[PDB]
C-alpha cells in the first residue's frame, strides 16, 4: 500500500576482455583524487550504491537510470575498467549529476554533492601529463 522501491545489481565494475593498460593519470585518480574525495566530510552518502529500500526513497531507480557512486568507480579504477582518465570522470560526473537530478536544488545533500563536485574539479587539474 506504500510502494517501497527496489534496487538493481550494482553497476559492473570489471571488464575481462579488456588489456591492463595503467596509466599515470588512472594511478592518480585512485591514490589521490578518489582518496582525497572518498575521506571528505560529506563524502559517506556516496560511498556506495544508492539503497531506495533502506534509504526510503522508492522512484529512485525510476528517476536515474544510469546509478554510480564512489565505491564502483573505486573498482573500476582498482580493476582497470577505464581506458582512459576521461571515462573516469565522466562517472564522477554522472554521480553528481544524478543527485541533482534527483533531489531539489537547496537540499543539503545537493550542497554536500556541490561541495564534493568543486574538491573533484581541483583535484583534476592536478592530474599529471
Ligand atoms: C547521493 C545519493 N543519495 C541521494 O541522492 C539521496 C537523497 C536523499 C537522501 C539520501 C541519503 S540519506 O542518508 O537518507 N540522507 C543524507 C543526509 C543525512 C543527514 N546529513 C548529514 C551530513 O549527516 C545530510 C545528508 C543518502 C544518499 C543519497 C540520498
Amino acid at each position: 500500500l506504500v510502494p517501497r522501491g527496489s534496487n538493481p545489481p550494482p553497476p559492473e565494475t570489471s571488464n575481462p576482455n579488456k588489456p591492463k593498460r595503467q596509466t599515470n593519470q588512472l594511478q592518480y585518480l585512485l591514490r589521490v583524487v578518489l582518496k582525497t574525495l572518498w575521506k571528505h566530510q560529506f563524502a559517506w552518502p556516496f560511498q556506495q550504491p544508492v539503497d531506495a529500500v533502506k534509504l526510503n526513497l522508492p522512484d529512485y531507480y525510476k528517476i536515474i537510470k544510469t546509478p554510480m557512486d564512489m565505491g564502483t568507480i573505486k573498482k573500476r579504477l582498482e580493476n582497470n575498467y577505464y581506458w582512459n582518465a576521461q571515462e573516469c570522470i565522466q562517472d564522477f560526473n554522472t554521480m553528481f549529476t544524478n543527485c541533482y537530478i534527483y533531489n531539489k536544488p537547496g537540499d543539503d545533500i545537493v550542497l554536500m554533492a556541490e561541495a564534493l563536485e568543486k574538491l573533484f574539479l581541483q583535484k583534476i587539474n592536478e592530474l599529471p601529463t
